């Protein structure tokens, strides 16, 4: 009837463990990256960064 285990020397401790799990539950459906296509980049569609351009006659 006690709600509380006692140790090798006496010395009370409260565990009553009346409930089987004791912690708290995380919030499902999170926020995950956003990236459906590979167009997602912002590189992608920036033009060609290379200036690879050839100046002459």
């Amino acid at each position: 009837h006690l709600m509380y285990t006692l140790g090798p020397d006496g010395k009370r401790i409260y565990t009553l463990k009346k409930v089987t799990e004791s912690g708290e539950i995380t919030k499902s459906a999170h926020p995950a990256r956003f990236s459906p296509d590979d167009k997602y980049s912002r590189q992608r569609v920036t033009l060609k960064k290379r200036f690879g351009l050839v100046p002459g006659q």
